[PDB]
């Protein structure tokens, strides 16, 4: 009697009311979630009655007072026959459902107007959700999702924001014991999606449940943040989320610098081939007491003649990364900041790798320490997976954090 479609519907709802991930719908979900569509509390002797009508017709259908998934559906597939559909459609209609059966499209993508030079970051409203959610589907409470874990936690969803296995345990920090995401990690990803993607973010929050939990829409969860010049304002925006623009020639060794970016032992990737282009890598650093994100991308390696889009030039700090081991590797960077960078207001940061090996002259014009002194740049920043230092890190997003 329960039709296919309503069933996937349910099913869903079951998930996001089930606040222990223990399966169950215990006596505070039942009642904290009966405001939410009734606005009114759930009656005792109601949950009662009702309790009554499913042990009696349905077995393992409830477990220590609560509701299991098949007594859930059956409850509800009780209700349409009763007459009284429009109980079981009030539920359906704050959960985000139309006439239809979909989701709607105002519900997952609420209007959201960002004026260009602000950013979009998570709330505080936000991050406790994404938090709060991370815990339900830890079920080892070691503080790191698996791949099951996570395809569980976005079955809510069509399908997942990203995959697991070649974007978030690549472009976010992990457990270096098992390998799988940690909560730093998880509100890593999602703060590289708000930024880079907040509509998708939105949306994705909808389906987890966000607009039902906060009883608010998602636009609570987005917090849109501006650098701006003092003007006394109650409430300040300063941004926490930075985009620095990787740009390099080939055999840089500028993809093996991000991905020490997200993890401390930096000396298992001194001549690691990388079979996976990771685009956005992202983690966290303490810029003068406070927690700053990073996302470092790693632009498209090409030749010096090509050309470079807006899009790709334009970021928060840009970071240039020559070969010091390679005398034909210098010129890329000299000419790249000449054409882009000279006449910008983007901070920049020359950047030297492999100094662990052999100095070598660069056949370019001007050396790496003579072009940053002529166009009054900071020296060039030896860089090396052997020393396992992570001061550029920090110094990158103080670059993009402050003047000039
Ligand atoms: N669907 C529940 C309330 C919301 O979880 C019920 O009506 O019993
Ligand atoms: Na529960």
């Amino acid at each position: 009697e329960l039709t296919s479609a309503c069933k996937k519907s349910l099913v869903r709802i079951f998930k996001i009311c089930d606040i222990d991930g223990d399966n169950l719908l215990n006596d505070y979900e039942l009642n904290l979630f009966q405001r939410r569509c009734f606005n009114t509390p759930l009656q005792p002797q109601i949950l009662d009655e009702v309790k009554a009508v499913i042990q009696k017709n349905v077995p393992d259908g409830i477990y220590n007072d609560a509701v299991t998934l098949k007594g859930f559906l059956f409850l509800h597939c009780l209700f349409i026959q009763r007459g009284r559909n429009e109980t079981t459609w009030a539920v359906l209609r704050r959960f985000g459902y139309n006439d239809q059966l979909e989701m709607c499209q105002e519900y997952l993508r609420p209007p959201l107007k960002i004026p260009p030079g602000s950013s979009t970051e998570l709330s505080h409203r936000g991050q406790q959700f994404l938090i709060a959610v991370f815990e339900r589907y830890d079920r080892d409470g070691d503080g790191a999702l698996s791949p099951e874990e996570h395809k569980m936690l976005f079955s809510t969803c069509p399908a997942a924001p990203w995959s697991y296995s070649t974007d978030i345990r690549k472009s976010c920090p992990i457990n270096e014991t098992t390998g799988w995401v940690t909560l730093h990690g998880w509100l890593c990803r999602w703060t590289l999606m708000t930024l880079i993607d907040v509509v998708k973010t939105m949306e994705y929050l909808a389906y987890l449940g966000f607009n039902v939990h906060e009883n608010d829409s998602q636009l609570a969860a987005i917090h849109v943040t501006r650098e701006r010049r003092i003007d006394l304002a109650k409430r300040q925006s300063s941004r926490s989320v930075y985009k620095c623009h990787v740009i390099g020639p080939k055999g840089s060794g500028k993809t093996g610098m991000c991905r020490g970016f997200l993890v401390e032992d930096m000396h298992k990737l001194i001549g690691k081939e990388f079979k996976t282009n990771v685009v956005n890598c992202i983690n966290s650093v303490q810029v003068y007491g406070q927690e700053k994100h990073l996302i470092l991308r790693d632009i498209d390696v090409r030749h010096a003649l090509d050309p470079l889009q807006p899009q790709e030039v334009n970021c928060d700090v840009a970071c240039l990364v020559y070969d010091s081991s390679n005398p034909r590797s210098f010129e890329y960077v000299a000419r790249i900041y000449i054409k882009y960078y000279a006449e910008s207001k983007i901070p920049v940061m020359i950047v030297g790798t492999k100094c662990d090996m052999d100095e070598r002259r660069q056949d370019y014009l001007m050396q790496p320490s003579e072009f940053c002194d002529k166009y009054k740049l900071l020296p060039p920043h030896l860089f090396s997976l052997k020393t396992n230092k992570k001061e550029l890190y920090t110094k990158l997003a103080t670059m993009a954090a402050f003047p000039h």
